């Protein structure tokens, strides 16, 4: 018997360290184990097409690591998905899971582990904000301060503002945040009535005029796209999480910060995800994955080696910083840090809304960064799209 693990660390060690040593994690599992044998495939395209493409047909993959994407609704509504509660209960593995415990269980059931928190401040370059006299993150203490801080980067030429695309969500995602009706919209599915709701609306027409203002040239990507002009000094801020890290301590001119009105994202997101439909010794060697990625020891390189923010509570984040000489695990427990000390926390969108939700938000503000869109009727058809989903 074969047990299919798939996952998105597909790259070359010149390209991102951080997914052979990931590998290396996988295939020395496969070595420590019996009759069923594990098999990592790295996908080199989009994960949700690997389990979408099954939970049509009614299948799921044996093992899937979502990498933060959330689980299909479908896949939960045919019951594709092991229940994963019963196993991390009754093993003693709550603090192993640590956010994932209380976050992904959907009425006390639990789809999926994600071994990496989805941590998510955000990145800025001290250098051009200095430059432009801009105020930096931690003078954010409104929606407007930011936009006024975009306004006087964008002032200075050679560089533009923020990427947009994927990271707009983030924007999205954090000034919905700032009133307490915003934040109770984050704590439920997405309703009609949710939807429409001047927070939804306010929120909405926020982001797409400052996306507008930050031009239609620079909202053509997602994060991984923008991740080297940023490396590279050609923008001001990044949208991105604490597991940007590696890649950022390059430069040492960028810093993190969070969201406006002192508001960062902390949710789960989606991870290691388990089949139904298989035959018991490899249902049990997949449990078994699941506990040795979410082990003291794996947790540990997870924070180290890997520049991310362990599951495992444990896992000593501040004194493994502490005791580091390494400069990318110094900012990677700053930017941690600053997520756990922000005045409010919201999960994502994707995590409580769903992938669908989620992706169409996305495509609204990537669209609404062209010129001859008015914002009004825009945020109106945008409410009109999340109604019929
Ligand atoms: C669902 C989502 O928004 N994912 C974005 C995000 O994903 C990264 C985090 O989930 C992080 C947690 O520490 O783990 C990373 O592995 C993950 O990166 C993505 O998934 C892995 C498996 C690889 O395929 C990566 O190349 C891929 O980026 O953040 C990234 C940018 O850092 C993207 O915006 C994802 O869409």
């Amino acid at each position: 018997e074969v047990l299919e693990f798939y996952h998105g660390y597909h790259h070359s060690e010149d390209e991102w360290p951080v997914a052979k040593t990931m590998r290396d994690l996988y295939d020395k599992f496969a070595e420590e184990h019996s009759g069923v044998e594990f098999k990592p495939t790295p996908v080199n395209g989009d994960l949700k097409d690997i389990m979408n493409n099954k939970v049509a047909s009614g299948e799921f993959p044996d093992v899937i690591d979502l990498a933060g994407n959330a689980v299909s609704l479908a896949a939960i509504e045919q019951k594709l998905v092991l229940d994963l509660k019963p196993y991390i209960d009754s093993n003693k593995l709550e603090k192993n899971v640590g956010l994932n415990y209380k976050q992904n269980q959907k009425d006390g059931k639990i789809y999926t582990v994600h071994e990496q928190l989805f941590t998510m401040g955000l990145w800025y370059n001290k250098d051009i904000f200095a430059k432009a006299g801009a105020k930096t993150p931690d003078q954010w203490n409104t929606w407007d301060d930011f936009t006024q801080a975009m306004a006087s980067i964008r002032k200075q030429d050679g560089v533009y503002a923020f990427g947009a695309g994927e990271p707009s969500i983030r924007l999205f995602n954090t000034v919905l945040g700032t009133t307490e009706n915003g934040r109770k919209l984050l704590d439920k599915p997405l309703t009609k009535e949710g939807i429409e709701s001047k927070e939804f609306a306010d929120a909405l027409k926020m982001v797409m005029k400052e996306i507008q203002a930050n031009g239609s040239k620079n909202a053509g990507g997602d994060a991984n796209a923008y991740s080297k002009d940023f490396q590279e000094g050609k923008s001001a801020v990044f949208f991105n999480g604490v597991w940007a890290s590696g890649e950022m301590s390059k430069n040492p001119s960028l810093a993190p910060g969070i969201y406006p009105a002192g508001v960062a994202i902390s949710s789960s997101g989606g991870g290691i995800t388990i089949s139904s439909k298989m035959s018991e010794a490899k249902q049990k060697l997949a449990l078994e994955f699941l506990k040795y990625m979410t082990s003291d020891d794996v947790q540990k390189v997870i924070f180290e080696k890997v520049g991310a923010n362990p599951s495992n509570e444990n896992v000593n984040v501040k004194e493994l910083s502490e005791k580091s000489s390494e400069a990318t695990t110094k900012i990677l427990g700053q930017a941690i840090t600053q997520v756990k000390n922000a005045k409010a926390v919201v999960p994502t969108v994707s995590d409580v809304w769903g992938g669908d939700v989620h992706t169409a938000i996305i495509n609204a503000l990537t669209e609404s960064a062209a010129e001859n869109v008015d914002v009004d009727q825009k945020v109106k058809s945008t409410q009109d799209v999340l109604k019929s989903l």
